[PDB]
């Protein structure tokens, strides 16, 4: 028996009778799948708890995510291996709190709207990786630091300073946000983790043995930016949006770094400097992507590697061989 | 009539009869101050809503913060100018939810514990500045970007790379966390805002006309680190913890920067590069603090300025005069 707690936002106003409809059909289908649950709503928020044989709970969740009447689904708690039902009588109890006027419910309702509204805001300033840890029972604050090998990804906008100097405030922030959205979408898709924004710079990291995914994410970004420059409206700043990318591999510390006020779950190590140095090198070269030989040698696909005989490393130890990929992008 | 919503964590286990005690005395004192309220608890969490003439609500909050039986107080919502009471009958209704076994309360209780536990974790990965915006009614996600003058503060550990190379993982993270805690405590005290951690680096910012507070925060850090080196145990890594500090002034963009997944409320501008360049200069010099002439000229106190005739700026336009403060720290 799995059990699943999630909250979501109405995709549009819903009458109490439309919510009742969701309640009824949910009851008929849950009663068949052995599922019991409770569906709460409170001023445009859905809350649901759903429990049953995991396999069937997974299918039900999957089509719940497919329903157009709510959006911003966030799984708050996923319990596996539960040995007893919380609400064993209700296939689906629908509790509409907008209409419930009991006086013991008065205070509990106002807190719930306060905490949920607050929590929804904090979500957008949080990395979605923390929520994956939270949902699955682990308190991320209690993870202990560890030394681990990573591919470190650095990307930085070329000559961002001139956007700022010649463009309105709203427009400059639109350019950098568009860039971070393109990069974030592609890195996450390839298994990487965007861990920090540093001005016009994206710092992400991949598992140590995911050099092929790092290289492919980098090539797809460069492809996505080319398509974005060519397709932008007449006179759009997106037409002159270029990026460099540097990749390096090495052993870094991963853990909670910060003060009492505020911590980050992120990495720390020399491989971060190297990837930053490699990314800056791309201003010197005609290639937009450069990466270390340890990245080259950790790739398993037969990439079209090109050896950059001009290495140029400063602040490093042994001379660093720099490679790129030879294609029409570079 | 103000109204105040806060949550806190028990500082120690509390019997239901101790919680009842808090309820009774709260009732007797609230009834006198015209205050009505509701005090909820749920597995080591206090929730309270309190309303009355702001002036008297402020005094009551102040001694609530002084009570040793709860900790981690976070004000969730502060409403000013309220024109009607939510709970006009109860001076203090105490609702113990650990004991309430009603079945309409069953689901609402389990969600509340889920959201609160989740929210408490997210607090520690959030900047406390966001909560000040949230509590006071403003949705920070809806603030629009703006060009504004700031003092930018950069500080960076000297030769952190050798801590990592020669120390255990747990110990390295202890050193950098101790450093971020010292800096954060002093900057916040002087009115500055710590906005980003970048490896072993602290990036904070002050209001544009707070050069004196920026300079004083910097001097106090250097003083605090000296005391921390001299007082550390025999053989402690804290004995070799040194920092540089760079300050620069200029017009920066402030606003929400990031992707759909994750945003930061932070700044963007050339003054950030300059402060980073000035901080790195301190490795060349015997002074641990260096700052631009625009910082020097924005100070109103008669500081003991010293003109550093060796300027050395690269990536800047007009030659930058670099100043420091002449004292036994430098
Ligand atoms: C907040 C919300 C919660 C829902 N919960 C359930 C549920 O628990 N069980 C279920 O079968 N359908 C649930 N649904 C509806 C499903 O997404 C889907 O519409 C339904 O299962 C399809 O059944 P049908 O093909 O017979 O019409 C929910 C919809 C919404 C908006
Ligand atoms: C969660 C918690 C909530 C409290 N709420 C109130 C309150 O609403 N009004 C009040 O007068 N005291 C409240 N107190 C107690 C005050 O902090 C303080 O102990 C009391 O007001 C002092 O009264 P006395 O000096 O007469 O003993 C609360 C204490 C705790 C732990
Ligand atoms: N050392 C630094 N640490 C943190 N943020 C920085 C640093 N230097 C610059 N930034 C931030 O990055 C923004 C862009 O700086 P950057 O050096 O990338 O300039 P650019 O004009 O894009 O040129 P380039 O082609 O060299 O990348 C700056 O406005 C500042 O917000
Ligand atoms: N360009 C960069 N961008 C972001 N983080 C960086 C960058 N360079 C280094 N870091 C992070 O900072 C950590 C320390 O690097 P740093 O350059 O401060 O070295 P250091 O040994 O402390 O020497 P220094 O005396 O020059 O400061 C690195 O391990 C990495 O985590
Ligand atoms: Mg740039
Ligand atoms: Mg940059
Ligand atoms: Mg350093
Ligand atoms: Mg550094």
């Amino acid at each position: 028996m799995k059990r699943l707690t999630y909250i979501s936002k109405f995709s549009r106003p819903l009458s109490g009778d439309e919510i009742e409809a969701i309640g009824r059909i949910s009851s008929q289908k849950n009663q068949q799948a052995n599922v019991t649950g409770v569906l709460l709503c409170l001023d445009g928020i859905f809350f649901q708890i759903l429990e049953g044989e995991a396999e069937k709970i997974d299918r039900i969740y999957e089509r719940i995510l497919a329903d157009e009447r709510h959006t911003d689904i966030l799984c708050l708690k996923s319990e596996v291996e539960v040995q007893e039902r919380m609400f064993p009588d209700w296939s689906m109890q629908t509790i509409n709190l907008d209409e419930n006027t009991d006086f013991l419910i008065r205070p509990i309702k106002v807190l719930l709207q306060t905490l949920t509204e607050s929590h929804r805001i904090l979500e957008k300033y949080t990395q979605p990786s923390i929520f994956k840890i939270i949902s699955q029972g682990t308190n991320p604050l209690n993870i202990r630091p560890k030394a681990v090998e990573k591919i470190v990804f650095f990307s930085d906008i070329v000559s961002f300073s001139t956007f700022a100097e010649k463009l309105p405030v709203e427009e400059v922030v639109s350019v950098v946000n568009s860039y971070f959205s393109v990069c974030t979408a592609i890195i996450t898709r390839q298994g990487g983790e965007v861990t920090k924004f540093i001005g016009d710079c994206v710092m992400a990291y991949f598992d140590g043995d995911c050099a092929d995914q790092a290289i492919q994410a980098s090539l797809d970004i460069l492809m996505e930016l080319e398509i974005l420059r060519n397709s932008a409206p007449e006179g759009s700043p997106l037409r002159v949006l270029y990026s460099g990318i540097g990749l390096a591999k090495g052993k870094v510390i991963e853990g909670n770094i910060g003060s009492e006020l505020k911590r980050d779950y992120t990495i720390l190590g020399d491989a971060v400097n190297v990837a930053a140095r490699l990314e800056a090198l791309t201003r010197q070269l005609s290639q937009a992507l450069v990466f270390s030989s340890e990245v080259k040698n950790s790739a398993t696909k037969s990439w079209n590697f090109i050896w950059l005989t001009d290495s140029e490393l400063k602040g490093k130890s042994e001379s660093i061989d720099i490679y790129s990929i030879d294609n029409e992008m570079t």
